[PDB]
């Protein structure tokens, strides 16, 4: 519970890590540190403390009253969510609804969090066992700006009696969090790891795709179960916000998900349009 996790600097398109095993840490561990690059985080901060209030008249208006931004307005599992299993109530939003829901300044800031996000994901590519040419094709189509990205917000309702978040690994390829205070911990070794937040740094993690497409070559990278710890009422509301990098879900698109084959390339091993012709047929079939 006092491990602390490799930290790394995106320098010149490379990660920078503050040790020389900091990247073979970084894909053991599942998750690592990289510093902010001087990216302004006050609209994302503010819209974390805000969207979930009564929207009013002051300043802060434009970052409250998302209860109106359900999934009926957006699409299945999109908007605002108050689950009340876990203390977290949530805000998800995928990159396509950004313009029209967010303001301004948020989604400047979700688009360079996008960004930052996908130069982190081809600062690690450069270091698997990974051929660059493959890189597009391999991580879903996301690099090239035809993936799935969320921009999520997590209050945490001290007032609420439950886990701050279940445990859970994520489903694609990166992960950018934006956190302040304690809560998170990660699985490594068989224990659960409390991770503190590093002032001006975000924690970063993969998940499972990444994990699916380099376990078969001499980097494998693993995607880790992570959870939140129990906010108390001791005056908590904690706070949170991640940017989510997912494959294109559009089979036309991104046939699957892949593994890399050292000599022999890529290997689609589950097919989506596959799968979709069964799930067809057993919705056929079942009725
Ligand atoms: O709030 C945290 O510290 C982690 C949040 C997280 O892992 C998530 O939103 O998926
Ligand atoms: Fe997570």
């Amino acid at each position: 519970a006092t491990y602390a996790l490799a930290s790394a600097e995106l320098i010149d398109g490379k990660l920078r890590f503050d040790s020389s095993d900091g990247f073979a840490r970084a894909i053991a561990d599942g998750f690592f540190f990289v510093k902010s690059p001087s990216l302004d985080l006050a609209a994302g901060d503010t819209f974390a403390r805000n969207f979930y209030l009564p929207r009013q008249e002051g300043l802060g208006a434009p970052y409250q009253g998302f209860s109106q931004w359900t999934e009926d307005r957006l699409a299945r599992r999109e908007g605002y969510f108050s689950r009340d299993v876990d203390q977290v109530e949530q805000f998800f939003l995928e990159s396509r609804f950004w313009q029209t829901v967010f303001p301004g300044p948020l989604l400047r800031q979700a688009e360079r969090m996008r960004s930052f996000s996908l130069e982190v994901l081809r600062a690690v590519l450069a270091e698997l066992d990974l051929p660059v040419e493959l890189w597009d094709e391999a991580t879903g189509r996301c690099l090239s700006m035809q993936g799935t990205y969320h921009l999520t917000f997590n209050h945490f309702r001290s007032h609420v009696r439950a886990r701050g978040l279940n445990v859970h690994k994520d489903s694609g390829w990166v992960t950018i969090l934006r956190s302040l205070e304690p809560g998170l911990e990660v699985l490594r070794e068989g224990d659960w790891l409390p991770v503190s937040p590093r002032p001006g740094e975000f924690i970063v993690n993969f998940g499972c795709a990444m994990e699916i497409l380099t376990r078969h070559s001499a980097t494998p990278v693993a995607a880790v179960a992570h959870r939140v710890q129990e906010q108390l009422p001791g005056q908590a509301d904690r706070f949170s916000y991640a940017l989510f990098v997912d494959s294109s879900l559009d089979p036309r698109t991104c046939p699957g998900l892949f593994r890399y084959l050292p000599g022999h390339g890529l290997v689609l091993e589950a097919d989506f349009e596959m799968f979709l012709n069964e799930i067809l047929h057993n919705t056929y079939q079942e009725n």
